């Protein structure tokens, strides 16, 4: 063939067809500008919420957080929550593990004392109790601390957690999209997570890069989140943030690093300088100084949404 312009027209009904057959978010192009929803869960992470480029989670859908032992998955997690309750919406924890630590939870903003808690017996109730909590309509956000956790009834008393989340998933991922619940799965390192990895609308990738040093011992870990599955925005971006023990996710700490990755923070030479006065000598100070001067902080948070969406 030798054609040329007539193409990009065929092409944009193929994609408009496969759209509406399919669903938003069928087809896209890496370069594409990520569509804008109206409610969105933030992360606590600037880096982490244009990473997912709708600026937060998606509301209404399952996401996945995957990873190994101690990346920052359930940290990742109860931030979600966190923000879920700071707009005044109630949150559900099912838990398998018995590993939830209320003191940590409640230094990363979560509302404890209002938050529903969950401890099943089986693998199936665990799903069960979320279905009927979404149905209800009134929970925001659901969190399922554990896919690996999940025994069916039976090995409690041959694939029976793969089509236990198959069949689950199937029934669970209606009631979402007409309730606007978003439920997150915590995964380990896949069992039944064969399946969740296709009914997911986001996959993200958690891995500990470095220990957080500073001086003393590591007081935090620099976390690397990679969304290898978004439906809502292009897929495959990535970003980094800190985790400081007992403290969570540093949001200071991205308005620095997001900061200069945009030109609203100048950095001449262990200076972290801002439109004018100076912010610290060294990230940790910059970060300090962010911490207790909250207005500004909000400022340069408020202005990288303004740069980019
Ligand atoms: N109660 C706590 N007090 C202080 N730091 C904590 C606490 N719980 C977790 N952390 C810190 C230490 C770890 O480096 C980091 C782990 O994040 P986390 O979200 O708990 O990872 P994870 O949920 O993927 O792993 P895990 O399998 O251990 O549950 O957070």
């Amino acid at each position: 063939m030798t054609q040329t312009p007539d193409r990009e027209k065929a092409l944009e009904l193929a994609v408009a067809q496969i759209e509406k057959s399919y669903g938003k978010g069928s087809v896209m192009r890496l370069g594409d500008e990520a569509r804008q929803p109206i409610s969105v869960i933030p992360t606590g992470s600037i880096a982490l919420d244009v990473a997912l480029g709708i600026g937060g989670l998606p509301r209404g859908r399952v996401i996945e957080i995957y990873g190994p032992e101690s990346s920052g998955k359930t940290t990742v997690a109860l931030h979600a929550v966190a923000n879920a309750q700071a707009a005044g919406g109630v949150a559900a924890f099912i838990d398998a593990e018995h590993a939830l630590d209320p003191d940590y939870a409640k230094k990363l903003g979560v509302d404890t004392d209002s938050l529903l808690v969950s401890q099943p017996d089986t693998g199936e109730q665990a799903l069960e109790i979320a279905d009927m909590l979404i149905r209800s309509g009134a929970l925001d956000i659901v969190v399922i601390d554990s896919v690996a956790a999940l025994v069916p009834r039976a090995e409690l008393e041959v694939g029976l957690q793969a089509r236990l989340m198959s069949q689950a998933l199937r029934k669970m991922t209606g009631a979402l999209n007409n309730s606007g619940t978003t439920a997150i799965f915590i995964n380990q390192l896949t069992t039944g997570g064969k399946a969740l990895k296709f009914y997911a609308s986001v996959r993200m990738d958690v891995r500990r890069v470095e220990t957080l040093k500073d001086g003393t011992n590591a007081v935090g870990n620099r976390t690397r989140v990679k969304v290898v599955k978004n439906k809502c925005l292009a897929p495959f971006k990535q970003a980094e943030f800190d985790i400081l023990y007992g403290k969570g996710i540093s949001r200071e700490g991205s308005l620095i690093d997001m900061g200069v990755d945009q030109g609203l923070i100048r950095k001449s030479g262990a200076w972290f300088t801002y439109e004018g006065e100076q912010l610290g000598q060294g990230k940790e100070n910059a970060r300090n100084f962010l911490v207790e001067n909250a207005d500004v902080a909000d400022e340069i948070e408020k202005k990288i949404k303004e740069k980019l969406g």
